[PDB]
């Protein structure tokens, strides 16, 4: 599978953003899709994730209520909406992909070896008025 995302740019400190991943070929019932950031500086850090059979979703202390992760209704996708955006939140945002273990629990799929399958990112920069 094959991971692309939508575009991103500058953006002011209280804006939403909905990013869009799309794959390549259709989910399994074991796929998992996440995102993760690059904050500058930092390692890619986990945002959420979603287990595309149950719909089940997990996320990062950091952007939990103010960022959703949700399958497309009418594509082969994710979309991961940001709310009420800071300057803190400027990073490169990475789709990733995975096929769950069995025995494993979704929720576990938070760290960067979990996902073999990345996006090439898209680069949001938060600034104030
Ligand atoms: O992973 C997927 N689909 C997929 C769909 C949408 C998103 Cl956002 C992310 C992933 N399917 C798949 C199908 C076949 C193979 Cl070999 C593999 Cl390795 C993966
Ligand atoms: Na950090």
């Amino acid at each position: 599978v094959k991971l692309q995302q939508s575009g991103g740019g500058m953006v002011q400190t209280g804006d939403s953003l909905r990013l869009s991943c799309v794959g390549s070929r259709r989910a399994l019932s074991s796929t998992i899709v996440g995102w993760f950031r690059q904050i500058p500086g930092k390692e890619r850090e986990f945002v959420g994730g979603i287990a595309w059979s149950s719909s089940d979703t997990w996320y990062a202390d950091s952007v939990k209520g103010r960022f959703t992760i949700s399958k497309d209704d009418a594509a082969n996708g994710v979309h991961l909406q940001m709310s009420s955006l800071k300057p803190e939140d400027t990073a490169v945002y990475y789709c990733a992909s995975a096929l769950r273990r069995p025995g494993s629990d979704a929720s576990d799929y938070t760290r960067i070896p979990d996902y073999p399958y990345w996006g090439q990112g898209t680069q949001v920069t938060v600034s104030s008025h």
